[PDB]
C-alpha cells in the first residue's frame, strides 16, 4: 500500500539524496529537503 503520514513511525528509515529528510505531505510520507 501506499505510505501514509507521521513519516516518522511510517516510513521506516525514509532515506532520500540529500539535502532531504522524511516529512508528511497532506496525509502521506515523502522526503522534502
Amino acid at each position: 500500500a501506499t505510505k501514509p503520514c507521521q513519516s516518522d513511525k511510517d516510513c521506516k528509515k525514509f532515506a532520500c539524496r540529500k539535502p532531504k529528510v522524511p516529512k508528511c505531505i497532506n496525509g502521506f510520507c515523502k522526503c522534502v529537503r
